[PDB]
Protein backbone atom coordinates (compact mmCIF):
# COMPACT_ATOMS: atom_id res chain seq x y z
CA UNK A 1 0.00 0.00 0.00
CA UNK A 2 2.86 2.76 1.12
CA UNK A 3 6.19 2.72 -0.54
CA UNK A 4 9.41 3.26 0.99
CA UNK A 5 10.24 7.11 0.93
CA UNK A 6 13.60 6.64 0.91
CA UNK A 7 17.01 8.78 2.46
CA UNK A 8 20.82 8.49 2.27
CA UNK A 9 23.34 9.54 5.21
CA UNK A 10 25.90 8.64 3.12
CA UNK A 11 25.92 4.84 3.80
CA UNK A 12 25.51 2.07 1.25
CA UNK A 13 21.74 2.17 0.77
CA UNK A 14 18.67 4.23 2.19
CA UNK A 15 16.78 3.84 5.41
CA UNK A 16 13.32 4.55 4.93
CA UNK A 17 11.63 7.42 6.40
CA UNK A 18 8.53 7.30 8.83
CA UNK A 19 6.65 9.76 10.85
CA UNK A 20 3.40 10.61 12.83
CA UNK A 21 1.37 10.67 9.26
CA UNK A 22 3.39 8.17 7.16
CA UNK A 23 5.23 5.04 7.37
CA UNK A 24 5.85 2.43 4.27
CA UNK A 25 3.46 -0.84 4.94
CA UNK A 26 2.02 -3.52 2.77
CA UNK A 27 -1.50 -4.70 2.06
CA UNK A 28 -2.83 -7.81 3.44
CA UNK A 29 -1.75 -10.95 2.20
CA UNK A 30 -3.02 -12.48 -1.07
CA UNK A 31 -3.43 -16.17 -2.12
CA UNK A 32 -2.16 -16.58 -5.99
CA UNK A 33 -2.69 -19.94 -7.61
CA UNK A 34 -1.23 -23.25 -8.25
CA UNK A 35 1.39 -22.24 -10.99
CA UNK A 36 2.28 -18.64 -9.89
CA UNK A 37 5.03 -17.78 -7.46
CA UNK A 38 5.30 -14.43 -5.52
CA UNK A 39 8.60 -12.66 -5.63
CA UNK A 40 9.14 -10.33 -2.21
CA UNK A 41 12.58 -8.08 -3.51
CA UNK A 42 14.91 -5.72 -1.50
CA UNK A 43 18.25 -4.35 -2.98
CA UNK A 44 21.47 -2.63 -1.93
CA UNK A 45 19.64 0.06 -5.10
CA UNK A 46 17.09 0.98 -3.11
CA UNK A 47 13.78 -1.56 -3.33
CA UNK A 48 12.89 -2.55 0.02
CA UNK A 49 10.41 -5.82 -0.06
CA UNK A 50 8.84 -4.96 -3.30
CA UNK A 51 6.67 -7.49 -4.32
CA UNK A 52 6.15 -8.67 -8.44
CA UNK A 53 4.56 -12.56 -9.65
CA UNK A 54 5.61 -14.78 -11.98
CA UNK A 55 4.85 -18.46 -13.55
CA UNK A 56 6.28 -21.93 -11.93
CA UNK A 57 6.27 -23.58 -15.67
CA UNK A 58 6.75 -26.98 -17.28
CA UNK A 59 9.93 -26.38 -19.15
CA UNK A 60 13.31 -25.27 -17.73
CA UNK A 61 15.03 -22.24 -19.57
CA UNK A 62 18.05 -21.35 -17.33
CA UNK A 63 21.19 -23.25 -17.60
CA UNK A 64 23.04 -22.21 -14.25
CA UNK A 65 22.30 -22.59 -10.77
CA UNK A 66 19.20 -24.77 -10.15
CA UNK A 67 17.69 -25.00 -6.74
CA UNK A 68 15.37 -28.29 -5.99
CA UNK A 69 12.95 -28.27 -3.24
CA UNK A 70 12.95 -31.61 -1.70
CA UNK A 71 9.38 -31.23 0.74
CA UNK A 72 9.65 -34.73 1.55
CA UNK A 73 13.41 -34.10 3.77
CA UNK A 74 11.99 -32.51 7.03
CA UNK A 75 13.48 -30.61 9.49
CA UNK A 76 12.48 -28.65 12.41
CA UNK A 77 9.34 -26.65 13.00
CA UNK A 78 10.06 -22.73 13.61
CA UNK A 79 9.23 -20.72 16.87
CA UNK A 80 9.46 -17.47 15.38
CA UNK A 81 11.32 -14.37 15.70
CA UNK A 82 11.11 -10.90 17.20
CA UNK A 83 12.94 -8.33 19.11
CA UNK A 84 13.87 -6.86 22.51
CA UNK A 85 11.99 -4.35 24.66
CA UNK A 86 14.61 -3.20 26.35
CA UNK A 87 14.24 0.07 28.45
CA UNK A 88 15.81 1.56 25.52
CA UNK A 89 13.41 0.66 23.16
CA UNK A 90 10.70 1.68 25.49
CA UNK A 91 11.97 5.16 25.56
CA UNK A 92 13.26 5.81 22.39
CA UNK A 93 9.28 4.28 21.38
CA UNK A 94 7.81 6.21 23.68
CA UNK A 95 9.57 9.66 22.63
CA UNK A 96 7.93 9.64 19.38
CA UNK A 97 3.97 11.06 19.10
CA UNK A 98 1.13 8.39 19.44
CA UNK A 99 0.60 8.30 15.75
CA UNK A 100 4.17 7.65 14.95
CA UNK A 101 4.35 5.33 17.93
CA UNK A 102 1.07 3.32 16.84
CA UNK A 103 2.87 2.99 12.61
CA UNK A 104 6.17 1.85 14.52
CA UNK A 105 4.80 -0.72 16.82
CA UNK A 106 2.43 -1.65 13.44
CA UNK A 107 5.54 -2.21 11.14
CA UNK A 108 6.68 -4.64 13.50
CA UNK A 109 3.92 -7.01 14.49
CA UNK A 110 1.18 -5.88 12.43
CA UNK A 111 0.27 -8.08 9.17
CA UNK A 112 0.79 -4.54 7.80
CA UNK A 113 4.49 -4.81 8.58
CA UNK A 114 7.29 -7.86 9.49
CA UNK A 115 4.99 -10.30 11.45
CA UNK A 116 6.86 -10.20 14.80
CA UNK A 117 5.72 -13.20 17.19
CA UNK A 118 8.71 -12.76 20.18
CA UNK A 119 9.43 -10.07 22.50
CA UNK A 120 12.55 -10.92 24.48
CA UNK A 121 12.15 -8.79 28.17
CA UNK A 122 14.75 -8.00 30.44
CA UNK A 123 14.33 -8.78 34.16
CA UNK A 124 15.19 -5.47 35.08
CA UNK A 125 18.13 -3.66 34.14
CA UNK A 126 20.87 -3.79 31.84
CA UNK A 127 23.36 -1.27 29.68
CA UNK A 128 20.55 -0.73 27.68
CA UNK A 129 19.10 1.32 30.78
CA UNK A 130 19.41 4.84 31.74
CA UNK A 131 20.18 3.49 35.22
CA UNK A 132 21.02 0.25 37.24
CA UNK A 133 18.27 -0.86 39.17
CA UNK A 134 16.75 -4.63 40.40
CA UNK A 135 13.12 -5.73 41.69
CA UNK A 136 14.25 -5.72 45.41
CA UNK A 137 17.57 -3.76 45.90
CA UNK A 138 16.11 -3.17 49.78
CA UNK A 139 19.02 -5.66 50.94
CA UNK A 140 18.54 -8.77 52.80
CA UNK A 141 15.39 -9.19 51.53
CA UNK A 142 15.18 -12.96 51.33
CA UNK A 143 11.27 -13.65 51.54
CA UNK A 144 11.04 -10.62 48.24
CA UNK A 145 8.39 -8.79 50.52
CA UNK A 146 9.53 -5.38 48.83
CA UNK A 147 9.73 -7.12 45.49
CA UNK A 148 8.33 -4.53 42.93
CA UNK A 149 7.97 -3.28 39.25
CA UNK A 150 9.67 0.38 38.78
CA UNK A 151 8.18 2.39 35.90
CA UNK A 152 10.45 0.83 33.67
CA UNK A 153 7.68 -1.87 33.45
CA UNK A 154 4.74 -0.73 34.63
CA UNK A 155 5.10 2.69 32.21
CA UNK A 156 7.40 2.06 29.29
CA UNK A 157 7.52 -2.02 28.34
CA UNK A 158 3.97 -3.24 29.72
CA UNK A 159 2.10 -0.68 28.32
CA UNK A 160 3.92 -1.33 24.83
CA UNK A 161 3.60 -4.63 24.61
CA UNK A 162 0.39 -4.92 25.42
CA UNK A 163 0.15 -2.52 22.24
CA UNK A 164 1.88 -4.96 20.52
CA UNK A 165 -0.13 -7.69 21.46
CA UNK A 166 -2.96 -5.90 20.51
CA UNK A 167 -1.81 -5.10 16.97
CA UNK A 168 -0.51 -8.61 16.36
CA UNK A 169 -0.94 -10.40 13.49
CA UNK A 170 0.21 -14.15 15.13
CA UNK A 171 -0.36 -14.82 18.66
CA UNK A 172 2.97 -13.42 20.53
CA UNK A 173 5.79 -15.37 22.87
CA UNK A 174 7.20 -13.74 25.53
CA UNK A 175 10.49 -14.67 26.71
CA UNK A 176 12.22 -13.16 29.75
CA UNK A 177 16.10 -12.93 30.94
CA UNK A 178 18.14 -11.24 33.86
CA UNK A 179 21.22 -9.39 33.56
CA UNK A 180 21.98 -9.37 37.41
CA UNK A 181 20.26 -10.32 41.01
CA UNK A 182 19.92 -7.87 44.04
CA UNK A 183 23.55 -7.27 44.65
CA UNK A 184 23.26 -8.17 48.47
CA UNK A 185 22.88 -12.07 46.69
CA UNK A 186 26.33 -11.71 44.95
CA UNK A 187 29.64 -12.73 45.84
CA UNK A 188 31.14 -9.31 44.48
CA UNK A 189 28.43 -6.85 46.09
CA UNK A 190 28.22 -5.03 42.70
CA UNK A 191 25.83 -5.29 39.70
CA UNK A 192 28.92 -6.02 37.17
CA UNK A 193 32.06 -7.42 37.53
CA UNK A 194 33.28 -10.61 38.24
CA UNK A 195 30.55 -11.62 40.60
CA UNK A 196 28.35 -14.88 40.95
CA UNK A 197 25.45 -15.85 43.66
CA UNK A 198 27.04 -16.37 47.38
CA UNK A 199 26.73 -19.59 48.86
CA UNK A 200 25.83 -23.15 47.04
CA UNK A 201 22.47 -24.40 44.80
CA UNK A 202 20.21 -25.20 47.74
CA UNK A 203 21.40 -22.16 49.92
CA UNK A 204 19.19 -19.21 51.15
CA UNK A 205 20.45 -17.36 48.40
CA UNK A 206 19.82 -19.57 45.63
CA UNK A 207 16.34 -20.27 46.68
CA UNK A 208 15.93 -16.69 47.32
CA UNK A 209 16.97 -15.90 43.18
CA UNK A 210 14.38 -18.62 42.22
CA UNK A 211 11.81 -17.36 43.84
CA UNK A 212 12.28 -13.67 42.11
CA UNK A 213 11.99 -15.69 38.56
CA UNK A 214 8.47 -16.70 39.87
CA UNK A 215 7.76 -13.33 41.62
CA UNK A 216 8.87 -11.52 38.17
CA UNK A 217 6.29 -13.91 36.65
CA UNK A 218 3.72 -13.36 39.18
CA UNK A 219 3.78 -9.51 39.01
CA UNK A 220 3.61 -9.22 34.54
CA UNK A 221 1.04 -11.50 35.25
CA UNK A 222 -0.99 -9.04 37.47
CA UNK A 223 -0.56 -6.71 34.22
CA UNK A 224 -2.57 -9.75 31.97
CA UNK A 225 0.89 -10.96 30.19
CA UNK A 226 2.54 -14.47 30.25
CA UNK A 227 5.58 -15.67 29.32
CA UNK A 228 6.17 -18.26 26.65
CA UNK A 229 9.86 -18.97 28.68
CA UNK A 230 12.53 -17.21 30.27
CA UNK A 231 16.34 -18.19 30.26
CA UNK A 232 18.18 -18.96 33.37
CA UNK A 233 20.17 -15.88 33.03
CA UNK A 234 21.24 -13.93 30.29
CA UNK A 235 25.17 -13.95 29.27
CA UNK A 236 25.87 -16.08 32.41
CA UNK A 237 29.90 -16.48 31.17
CA UNK A 238 30.28 -12.81 31.13
CA UNK A 239 30.04 -12.30 34.87
CA UNK A 240 33.63 -14.28 35.36
CA UNK A 241 35.38 -12.01 33.92
CA UNK A 242 37.46 -9.29 35.96
CA UNK A 243 35.56 -6.08 35.48
CA UNK A 244 33.32 -6.62 33.03
CA UNK A 245 31.14 -2.97 32.59
CA UNK A 246 27.26 -4.36 32.35
CA UNK A 247 24.99 -5.66 34.56
CA UNK A 248 25.74 -9.34 34.95
CA UNK A 249 25.34 -12.71 37.03
CA UNK A 250 28.19 -15.13 36.83
CA UNK A 251 27.59 -18.89 36.48
CA UNK A 252 29.92 -21.96 35.00
CA UNK A 253 28.28 -24.20 33.38
CA UNK A 254 28.76 -26.67 36.56
CA UNK A 255 26.75 -23.72 38.54
CA UNK A 256 23.79 -23.05 36.37
CA UNK A 257 23.74 -27.06 36.47
CA UNK A 258 23.12 -26.93 39.98
CA UNK A 259 21.59 -23.96 40.11
CA UNK A 260 18.48 -25.33 37.45
CA UNK A 261 18.19 -28.94 39.03
CA UNK A 262 18.30 -27.61 43.08
CA UNK A 263 16.72 -24.43 42.68
CA UNK A 264 15.33 -22.49 39.90
CA UNK A 265 13.63 -25.80 37.75
CA UNK A 266 11.95 -27.23 40.98
CA UNK A 267 10.55 -23.45 42.54
CA UNK A 268 9.14 -22.78 38.75
CA UNK A 269 7.61 -26.48 38.75
CA UNK A 270 6.13 -26.14 42.17
CA UNK A 271 4.38 -22.92 41.04
CA UNK A 272 1.12 -21.58 38.99
CA UNK A 273 3.78 -21.07 36.38
CA UNK A 274 4.92 -24.18 35.72
CA UNK A 275 3.86 -24.32 31.99
CA UNK A 276 6.95 -21.25 31.32
CA UNK A 277 9.91 -23.01 29.34
CA UNK A 278 13.13 -22.66 30.60
CA UNK A 279 16.21 -22.24 28.59
CA UNK A 280 20.07 -22.65 29.33
CA UNK A 281 22.68 -21.05 27.56
CA UNK A 282 21.23 -17.48 26.57
CA UNK A 283 25.07 -17.13 25.54
CA UNK A 284 28.03 -17.11 22.54
CA UNK A 285 27.45 -19.92 20.89
CA UNK A 286 30.85 -20.73 21.16
CA UNK A 287 30.26 -22.25 24.75
CA UNK A 288 28.49 -25.28 22.83
CA UNK A 289 28.80 -28.31 22.71
CA UNK A 290 30.70 -28.19 26.19
CA UNK A 291 28.08 -26.26 28.13
CA UNK A 292 25.54 -28.40 27.13
CA UNK A 293 27.31 -31.62 27.68
CA UNK A 294 27.72 -29.98 31.42
CA UNK A 295 23.90 -29.36 32.17
CA UNK A 296 22.11 -31.61 29.92
CA UNK A 297 23.69 -34.79 31.12
CA UNK A 298 22.70 -34.43 35.09
CA UNK A 299 19.32 -36.16 34.62
CA UNK A 300 18.27 -33.87 37.56
CA UNK A 301 18.78 -30.86 35.58
CA UNK A 302 17.93 -32.21 32.19
CA UNK A 303 14.16 -32.51 33.36
CA UNK A 304 13.53 -28.83 33.36
CA UNK A 305 15.31 -27.63 30.06
CA UNK A 306 13.19 -27.44 27.25
CA UNK A 307 16.19 -25.58 25.06
CA UNK A 308 19.32 -24.00 24.72
CA UNK A 309 18.99 -20.34 23.55
CA UNK A 310 21.91 -18.76 21.93
CA UNK A 311 23.41 -14.99 21.54
CA UNK A 312 25.72 -14.04 18.37
CA UNK A 313 27.53 -10.89 18.15
CA UNK A 314 27.82 -10.68 14.30
CA UNK A 315 30.97 -8.49 14.10
CA UNK A 316 33.18 -12.24 14.76
CA UNK A 317 32.93 -15.29 13.49
CA UNK A 318 31.82 -18.89 15.08
CA UNK A 319 31.73 -22.00 13.00
CA UNK A 320 28.15 -23.37 13.20
CA UNK A 321 28.89 -26.70 12.66
CA UNK A 322 30.85 -27.45 15.29
CA UNK A 323 28.54 -25.64 17.82
CA UNK A 324 24.82 -25.83 17.10
CA UNK A 325 25.32 -28.83 14.97
CA UNK A 326 27.62 -31.30 17.11
CA UNK A 327 24.97 -29.90 20.04
CA UNK A 328 22.36 -31.34 17.56
CA UNK A 329 23.92 -34.12 17.46
CA UNK A 330 24.15 -34.97 20.94
CA UNK A 331 20.81 -33.52 22.07
CA UNK A 332 18.42 -33.96 19.36
CA UNK A 333 15.25 -33.38 21.36
CA UNK A 334 16.45 -30.49 22.99
CA UNK A 335 15.21 -27.37 20.44
CA UNK A 336 18.51 -24.59 19.84
CA UNK A 337 16.69 -20.84 19.75
CA UNK A 338 18.64 -17.34 19.11
CA UNK A 339 17.25 -15.30 21.62
CA UNK A 340 19.59 -12.16 20.93
CA UNK A 341 21.82 -10.83 18.15
CA UNK A 342 23.30 -7.15 17.23
CA UNK A 343 26.13 -6.16 15.16
CA UNK A 344 28.49 -2.46 14.93
CA UNK A 345 30.63 -2.38 17.80
CA UNK A 346 33.68 -2.34 15.84
CA UNK A 347 35.62 0.29 17.70
CA UNK A 348 36.25 2.03 14.20
CA UNK A 349 33.04 2.39 13.12
CA UNK A 350 29.98 4.31 14.20
CA UNK A 351 27.33 2.21 16.16
CA UNK A 352 24.94 3.01 14.00
CA UNK A 353 24.96 3.40 10.30
CA UNK A 354 21.96 4.84 8.86
CA UNK A 355 21.34 2.37 5.72
CA UNK A 356 24.05 0.20 6.11
CA UNK A 357 23.76 -2.45 3.51
CA UNK A 358 26.07 -4.99 5.11
CA UNK A 359 24.74 -5.24 8.61
CA UNK A 360 21.24 -6.23 6.23
CA UNK A 361 23.24 -8.54 5.13
CA UNK A 362 24.71 -9.67 8.32
CA UNK A 363 21.36 -10.49 9.48
CA UNK A 364 19.89 -12.21 7.01
CA UNK A 365 23.32 -14.61 6.41
CA UNK A 366 23.07 -14.97 9.98
CA UNK A 367 19.77 -16.09 10.31
CA UNK A 368 20.20 -18.43 7.43
CA UNK A 369 22.84 -20.07 8.86
CA UNK A 370 20.60 -20.30 12.14
CA UNK A 371 18.03 -22.15 10.40
CA UNK A 372 20.15 -24.67 8.53
CA UNK A 373 21.74 -25.45 11.75
CA UNK A 374 18.23 -26.56 13.30
CA UNK A 375 17.52 -23.45 15.33
CA UNK A 376 13.64 -22.97 15.47
CA UNK A 377 13.81 -18.74 16.22
CA UNK A 378 15.64 -15.60 15.56
CA UNK A 379 15.24 -12.92 18.29
CA UNK A 380 16.84 -9.61 17.73
CA UNK A 381 18.52 -7.06 20.43
CA UNK A 382 16.67 -3.62 21.20
CA UNK A 383 13.74 -2.56 18.94
CA UNK A 384 14.95 0.68 18.57
CA UNK A 385 18.11 2.73 19.42
CA UNK A 386 18.25 6.84 19.13
CA UNK A 387 20.82 7.53 16.31
CA UNK A 388 23.62 7.75 18.56
CA UNK A 389 22.84 4.09 19.54
CA UNK A 390 21.51 4.87 22.64
CA UNK A 391 20.43 5.30 25.77
CA UNK A 392 22.90 3.08 27.32
CA UNK A 393 24.27 3.75 30.93
CA UNK A 394 27.67 2.30 29.85
CA UNK A 395 28.16 2.71 26.40
CA UNK A 396 26.66 2.56 22.71
CA UNK A 397 28.38 0.09 20.53
CA UNK A 398 25.39 -1.33 18.71
CA UNK A 399 22.71 -0.97 15.93
CA UNK A 400 19.16 -1.36 15.48
CA UNK A 401 16.48 -2.17 12.92
CA UNK A 402 14.58 0.98 13.94
CA UNK A 403 16.34 4.36 14.28
CA UNK A 404 14.38 6.94 16.60
CA UNK A 405 14.67 10.80 15.71
CA UNK A 406 12.61 12.33 17.82
CA UNK A 407 13.32 15.65 17.65
CA UNK A 408 12.04 15.29 14.13
CA UNK A 409 9.21 13.12 15.38
CA UNK A 410 10.53 10.81 12.98
CA UNK A 411 11.63 7.30 12.67
CA UNK A 412 13.95 5.29 10.02
CA UNK A 413 13.97 1.77 9.05
CA UNK A 414 16.88 0.22 8.38
CA UNK A 415 17.77 -2.34 5.92
CA UNK A 416 18.58 -5.16 8.74
CA UNK A 417 14.82 -4.40 9.44
CA UNK A 418 14.17 -5.61 5.61
CA UNK A 419 16.61 -8.26 6.09
CA UNK A 420 14.62 -9.94 9.05
CA UNK A 421 11.08 -8.96 7.40
CA UNK A 422 12.23 -11.43 4.83
CA UNK A 423 11.95 -13.61 7.02
CA UNK A 424 9.57 -12.70 9.84
CA UNK A 425 7.17 -11.88 7.66
CA UNK A 426 6.78 -14.99 5.66
CA UNK A 427 7.89 -17.73 8.29
CA UNK A 428 4.92 -18.44 10.48
CA UNK A 429 5.18 -20.49 13.90
CA UNK A 430 5.30 -23.90 13.29
CA UNK A 431 6.56 -24.03 9.14
CA UNK A 432 9.02 -26.56 8.76
CA UNK A 433 12.49 -26.17 7.73
CA UNK A 434 13.14 -28.44 4.53
CA UNK A 435 15.34 -29.83 1.77
CA UNK A 436 16.55 -27.44 -0.86
CA UNK A 437 19.46 -28.90 -3.10
CA UNK A 438 21.86 -26.78 -4.84
CA UNK A 439 22.81 -28.53 -8.46
CA UNK A 440 26.35 -26.94 -8.52
CA UNK A 441 28.74 -24.61 -6.22
CA UNK A 442 27.39 -21.40 -5.93
CA UNK A 443 27.42 -17.69 -4.25
CA UNK A 444 23.98 -17.71 -2.53
CA UNK A 445 22.83 -18.38 1.36
CA UNK A 446 19.17 -20.35 0.53
CA UNK A 447 17.08 -21.81 3.18
CA UNK A 448 13.22 -23.79 1.94
CA UNK A 449 10.30 -24.42 4.39
CA UNK A 450 7.07 -25.42 4.35
CA UNK A 451 4.16 -23.90 5.84
CA UNK A 452 1.34 -25.55 8.34
CA UNK A 453 -0.71 -24.98 5.21
CA UNK A 454 1.35 -26.83 2.70
CA UNK A 455 2.66 -23.77 0.76
CA UNK A 456 6.41 -23.11 0.27
CA UNK A 457 8.85 -20.79 1.27
CA UNK A 458 12.53 -19.94 -0.12
CA UNK A 459 14.36 -17.26 0.68
CA UNK A 460 17.70 -16.11 -1.35
CA UNK A 461 20.52 -13.74 -0.26
CA UNK A 462 23.17 -12.76 -2.73
CA UNK A 463 25.86 -11.13 -0.68
CA UNK A 464 28.03 -10.79 -3.87
CA UNK A 465 28.00 -8.01 -6.54
CA UNK A 466 27.29 -10.25 -9.23
CA UNK A 467 23.88 -11.17 -10.74
CA UNK A 468 22.99 -14.92 -10.12
CA UNK A 469 20.70 -16.24 -13.02
CA UNK A 470 18.32 -19.26 -10.71
CA UNK A 471 16.07 -21.90 -11.54
CA UNK A 472 13.95 -23.29 -8.34
CA UNK A 473 12.44 -26.46 -9.13
CA UNK A 474 8.98 -27.83 -7.21
CA UNK A 475 8.78 -31.56 -8.08
CA UNK A 476 5.11 -31.08 -7.49
CA UNK A 477 4.96 -27.70 -9.58
CA UNK A 478 7.42 -27.04 -12.17
CA UNK A 479 10.25 -24.71 -11.98
CA UNK A 480 10.25 -20.88 -11.69
CA UNK A 481 13.08 -18.88 -13.70
CA UNK A 482 14.34 -16.25 -11.96
CA UNK A 483 17.91 -13.94 -11.17
CA UNK A 484 19.06 -13.41 -7.74
CA UNK A 485 20.93 -9.51 -8.71
CA UNK A 486 23.88 -8.08 -6.51
CA UNK A 487 23.30 -7.45 -2.99
CA UNK A 488 19.74 -8.41 -3.00
CA UNK A 489 17.64 -10.48 -0.99
CA UNK A 490 14.20 -12.45 -2.04
CA UNK A 491 11.48 -14.37 -0.47
CA UNK A 492 9.54 -16.63 -2.58
CA UNK A 493 6.00 -17.72 -1.98
CA UNK A 494 4.27 -20.50 -4.01
CA UNK A 495 0.74 -22.80 -3.57
CA UNK A 496 1.56 -26.29 -3.91
CA UNK A 497 -1.46 -27.58 -4.48
C1 LIG B 1 5.76 12.93 7.17
O1 LIG B 1 5.72 14.27 7.69
C2 LIG B 1 6.42 15.20 6.89
C3 LIG B 1 6.86 16.44 7.67
O2 LIG B 1 6.17 16.49 8.91
C4 LIG B 1 5.48 15.40 5.70
O3 LIG B 1 5.75 16.57 4.96
C5 LIG B 1 5.71 14.16 4.85
O4 LIG B 1 4.95 14.15 3.65
C6 LIG B 1 5.53 12.85 5.66
N1 LIG B 1 6.48 11.93 5.09
C7 LIG B 1 6.42 11.72 3.78
C8 LIG B 1 7.59 12.10 2.91
O5 LIG B 1 5.40 11.26 3.28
Amino acid sequence: ARPCIPKSFGYSSVVCVCNATYCDSFDPPTFPALGTFSRYESTRSGRRMELSMGPIQANHTGTGLLLTLQPEQKFQKVKGFGGAMTDAAALNILALSPPAQNLLLKSYFSEEGIGYNIIRVPMASCDFSIRTYTYADTPDDFQLHNFSLPEEDTKLKIPLIHRALQLAQRPVSLLASPWTSPTWLKTNGAVNGKGSLKGQPGDIYHQTWARYFVKFLDAYAEHKLQFWAVTAENEPSAGLLSGYPFQCLGFTPEHQRDFIARDLGPTLANSTHHNVRLLMLDDQRLLLPHWAKVVLTDPEAAKYVHGIAVHWYLDFLAPAKATLGETHRLFPNTMLFASEACVGSKFWEQSVRLGSWDRGMQYSHSIITNLLYHVVGWTDWNLALNPEGGPNWVRNFVDSPIIVDITKDTFYKQPMFYHLGHFSKFIPEGSQRVGLVASQKNDLDAVALMHPDGSAVVVVLNRSSKDVPLTIKDPAVGFLETISPGYSIHTYLWHRQ
